[PDB]
């Protein structure tokens, strides 16, 4: 089973986001990243936050290596293929972390999924081939590779879809902004409703003006 790092609401529990980290980090490292950039924990009134750590697995830009990544990468491109037996089996694992949620009491419709890096990407596979009736999607210096499943799902889809928060930094050297703004550029073609918030002078990394515009748009998405 999946551990984790629950934020508790500071009162009565209505809605609950799950916040996934990138290559190599836990639930535990990305709270207290975001602890570390904001200067106090991210909290709210009624949002419960659920920070899962990816169990470690062979990585293959890490030469096989173990680390806590949610999926595997044949390279770190666009232009390859994404890795959709590692993907799949995530979303299944994760799929069960949405089911304990939605039996606690929280409907579907109340729950925000999103990431950093390789859990932006995981968020959106899971919002957009499995729960199309999530509050949202969020993420956080992502993309999606060139044919992604993602693309093929949304191209049969047609009812309404979770809208995306995506943020990137222009002048990030790991996940080129290019790859961001190519995957955004795709989603609103799709039929997605987008945000997509460019920051300049940021690197591959968590702003405290992104984490602040970020935790606004939240509270539109899941309203107390
Ligand atoms: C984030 O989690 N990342 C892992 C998958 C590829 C994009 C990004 C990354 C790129 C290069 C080095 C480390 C992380």
């Amino acid at each position: 089973v999946l551990q984790r790092c629950i934020v508790s609401p500071a009162g009565r529990h209505s809605a609950s986001l799950i916040f996934l980290h990138g290559s190599g980090d836990s639930g535990q490292g990305l709270r207290m990243w975001i602890k570390q950039v904001l200067n106090q924990d991210l909290t709210f009134q009624h949002i419960k936050i659920i920070y899962p750590t990816a169990p470690p697995r062979s990585y293959t830009p890490m030469k096989g290596g173990i680390s806590n990544v949610w999926f595997d990468r044949f390279k770190i491109t666009n232009d390859c293929p994404e890795h959709l037996e590692s993907i799949d089996v995530m979303c299944q694992v994760l799929t069960d972390l949405i089911d304990e949620e939605v039996k606690s009491g929280i409907k579907k419709n109340r729950i925000l999924i999103g990431g950093f890096s390789m859990g932006g990407c995981m968020a959106m596979h899971l919002a957009y081939r499995n729960h199309q009736d999530v509050a949202g999607v969020f993420a956080l210096s992502s993309f999606l590779n060139k044919a992604s499943a993602v693309y093929q799902a949304l191209q049969k889809s047609n009812g309404v879809l979770p809208e995306l928060f995506q943020c990137h930094g222009t002048a990030d050297e790991l996940v080129l902004h290019s790859w961001a703004e190519e995957t955004n550029s795709m989603l609103k073609s799709l039929g997605v409703t987008t945000k997509f918030h460019s920051f300049p002078n940021v690197y591959h990394e968590l702003s405290k003006t992104e984490l602040d515009i970020l935790k606004l748009w939240i509270l539109t998405k899941l309203p107390g």
